[PDB]
């Protein structure tokens, strides 16, 4: 089996994107935020404290013929921004794009923190780390991608995010017609629960490629790219008036300037951010400082290739019994 589906920039800064999901029976069709960073499905639902539901659509359980509560099952998660949510488990009929688990782990919110809240277009988390970090308690659950991945064509699944666009998650199949050139893999730890790879080192814009190896993680859940403080010092000094301000919380730069493209390599492959996908717009409404998509990993002990990074390339999360990633430009 395969499926495909359009995920979708929930701003006009690609904060996140957001992708349909089918759960239930009749299916009830939330918008959920794949998240290559984390291993929890979990929704807004009938059971969410009324308060911190603020025009999410939610799941509810007793309306879906196939919904069945998960005895004595709890969820928490907390993630790296701060934000958080738990509750319940059901299991039940989950389809993205036409490909179908029966049985998931569909992890129910009875609270959710104000970050979520006060995201109208996020319905909720579909997880796509490794199974190993799920938070079901007392009994772990599986992903969606683990539990789809042996009937699945091949084991695989891939993200192409747009620039201010749509994209296409794919399941089970590689679309040679959505990239250039060639996929280049490289490999994976799954030691801490990650897609977590070793980039070969950086460029900024037109200047000489530092081989240097920088170890991180494929995070589709994570907007910016978080890299060592070398590197985005060496980033930052090449646009004029850029500063990194304690009070605003990272690199700022002023709104006039023209960004520089950042390079990572992935073996002898290179990947080229333009920069335009580097600027993330007024710090506040109406501010001439604008805010930068390249910061620093200091303190939060990974380095993160999120957004910013990932939607310069098609990627390739290979499940295969030996996982690796893969990278191509498109």
């Amino acid at each position: 089996s395969t499926g495909s589906a359009t995920t979708t920039p929930i701003d006009s800064l690609d904060d996140a994107y957001i992708t349909p999901v089918q759960i239930g029976t009749p299916a009830q069709t939330l918008n959920l935020d794949f998240d290559t960073g984390s291993s929890d499905l979990w929704v807004f639902s009938s059971e969410t404290t009324a308060s911190e539901v603020d025009g999410q659509t939610i799941y509810t359980p007793s309306k879906s013929t196939t919904a069945k509560l998960l005895s004595g099952a709890t969820w928490s998660i907390s993630y790296g921004d701060g934000s958080s949510s738990s509750g319940d488990v059901y299991t039940d009929t989950v389809s993205v794009g036409g490909l179908t688990v029966t049985g998931q782990a569909v992890e129910s919110a009875k609270k959710v923190s104000s970050s979520f809240t006060e995201d109208s277009t996020i319905d909720g988390l579909l997880g796509l780390a490794f199974s190993t970090l799920n938070t079901v308690s007392p009994t772990q659950q599986k992903t969606f991608f683990d539990n789809a991945k042996a009937s699945l064509d091949s084991p695989v699944f891939t993200a192409d995010l747009g620039y201010h666009a749509p994209g296409t998650y794919n399941f089970g199949f590689i679309d040679t017609t959505a990239y250039t050139g060639s996929i280049t893999y490289t490999a994976v730890s799954t030691k801490q629960g990650f897609w977590e790879w070793t980039s070969t080192g950086y460029a900024v814009g037109s200047g000489t490629f530092k081989s240097t190896s920088i170890d991180g993680i494929a995070d589709t859940g994570t907007t910016l790219l978080y890299l060592p403080a070398t590197v985005v010092s060496a980033y930052w000094a090449q646009v004029s008036g850029a500063k990194s301000s304690s009070s605003v919380g990272g690199y700022v730069f002023p709104c006039s300037a023209t960004l520089p493209s950042f390079t990572f390599g992935v073996g002898s492959a290179r990947i080229v951010i333009p920069g335009d996908y580097i600027d993330f717009g007024p710090i506040s409404t109406g501010s001439s400082s604008c805010f930068g998509g390249i910061q620093s990993s200091a303190g939060i002990g990974i380095n993160i290739f999120g957004d910013v990074a990932l939607k310069a390339a098609f990627v390739v999360f290979n499940g295969a019994t030996t996982p690796t990633l893969g990278f191509a430009s498109k």
